[PDB]
RNA sequence: GGCCCGGGGCGGUUCGAUUCCGCCCUGGGCCACG
């Protein structure tokens, strides 16, 4: 029940068994075979080659080494000639540059081309850079390994592991890099209960300082940021995390919380002790990658929430859904309805000039003097949040992200009341609200 | 594709816009460990 017995049970949640290590090794030996086959000149990377990937995420990556000279043409043409002929199954994927994916005796392999080169700098390719990762990794993680798979699983079971753009977390590397830095899983929870927004860890100066942002400085190269993408609230949420953790061990920490659905009845009666207007933007989903969808999802949302706040429906919260088929995003506004009237602020009493012009615009109910300066009672166009998105949407649909906005253009429609309960957001709407138990 | 910083043009809204809502060009930087 207390920390060390607790990580000891919790070993078991984050580290592969040996039918998954060795299912590993034997896809890795005859991997070597087909790829020696060719004699083409590559290098093994990743959480694989350090045993440092979290039970259940079993994935090989061989980078092919080319010569510094080459066109990146080639690399990807050569690239895929190699790929296509050592895996049993293959496809094309992307990223920086297209590379190849595929399956050897049952496990998951990526197969990469990048540049043989020394020293950090010279790099062409985000990609390069992976090599050199593994070489400053390898000497210095060894003994280690579930150090990082306790941490990833402490990570993964509460939702912000992996660091592309849906979940904005910490990514394999930052990881380790954080195990070489405090020594272990539990060092590196005892000192992230006191990070900040501020905090810039140097892991090469072996040092903790106060910089302008929460800065991870990469070994192999000063100017980059190893946590660029963990955004402010999931730091945040570790942080919290950290402190309840050594508050009270529990191997709940380590195990995916489950989903818990709830009758849409409950929710239906939630939103009405709530009393507000809660409702979705829904529209087709477009057909693109994760992480070029989500970043659209975040602003489309945003605007739709910054329309709202200045349109004075006072939202709550903001949220948003990705089903294969639609996308939805959600909102809470405090105001179901607002009057038809409003107040414009108009020049001060003594600007003759501008009082006469503010006078001027015939309005239906003649403007008023008070504290000082003119005031004039004018009418909206709409008067609930539903009337104001369907309005605001219709017409900056090109302000809500290249694909996310091309796909509200052509079609969107707003849900709410009973009909809203029946759509796939309850989870969503549930976090949303801070609905409890 | 999203974010940050900078130029050159416009539309709308407003008594009043560089300063709100947006649209064209356009330079650089950064992110999605890789």
């Amino acid at each position: 029940m207390k920390v060390e017995e607790i990580l000891e049970k919790a070993l078991e949640l984050v580290i592969p068994d040996e039918e998954e290590v060795r299912k590993g090794r034997e896809a890795e030996e005859e991997l070597r075979r087909r790829l020696d086959e060719l004699g083409v000149e590559y290098v093994f990377v990743g959480s694989y080659a350090r045993n440092t990937w979290l039970k259940g995420s079993l994935e090989i990556d061989v980078f092919l080494l080319f010569p510094e000279e080459f066109s990146k043409e080639e690399l990807r043409e050569r690239g895929l000639e190699i790929g296509k002929a050592v895996l049993d199954s293959y496809e094309i994927r992307y990223a920086e540059h297209p590379y190849v994916h595929g399956v050897v005796k049952g496990v998951e392999v990526d197969v990469v081309p990048c540049y043989k080169l020394k020293e950090p700098k010279n790099i062409k390719s985000a990609v390069d850079r992976t090599p050199f990762h593994h070489k400053w990794l390898e000497g210095r993680i060894k003994g280690k390994e579930n150090e990082v798979r306790l941490l990833k699983g402490f990570l993964k079971a509460n939702g912000i592991y992996g660091a592309e753009y849906k979940v904005r977390g910490f990514s394999g590397y930052l990881c380790e890099l954080l195990i070489v830095f405090y020594g272990s899983f539990l060092e590196t929870v005892k000192n992230a209960r006191r990070w900040t927004r501020r905090t810039v860890i140097d892991v090469a100066k072996g040092e903790v300082r106060k910089g302008e942002e929460f800065f991870v400085v990469d070994p192999v190269d000063e100017k980059r940021n190893v946590a660029a993408n963990l955004s402010l609230d999931n730091l945040a949420r570790f942080v919290h995390l950290c402190r309840e953790f050594m508050e009270a061990p529990s191997l709940g920490f380590f195990k995916p919380k489950h989903p818990l659905e709830i009758e849409p009845e409950r929710l239906r009666k939630i939103v009405e002790e709530r009393g507000t207007a809660v409702f979705a933007v829904k529209f087709r989903k477009p057909d693109i990658v994760d992480d070029n969808l989500y970043p659209q999802l975040e602003r489309a949302s945003r605007k739709i929430f910054e329309f709202l706040e200045r349109e004075n429906f006072m939202p709550l919260r903001s949220a948003f859904k990705a089903s294969e088929e639609f996308c939805y995003l959600l909102f809470e506004c405090q105001i179901k309805e607002i009057s038809r009237v409003f107040r414009r602020m108009g020049p001060q009493f003594e600007d003759e000039r501008n009082v006469k012009k503010f006078l001027s615009r015939n309005r239906a109910f003649r403007p008023f003097i008070e504290n000082g300066r003119w005031w004039a009672f004018e009418m909206r166009k709409f008067t609930t949040p539903e009337e104001g998105v369907r309005s605001y949407a219709s017409t900056h649909w090109h302000t809500l992200g290249k694909n996310v906005g091309e796909s509200i253009r052509e079609y969107f429609e707003i849900i709410s009341g009973e009909k809203l309960f029946k759509e796939p957001v309850t989870a969503e709407l549930c976090e949303m609200m801070g609905v409890k138990d």
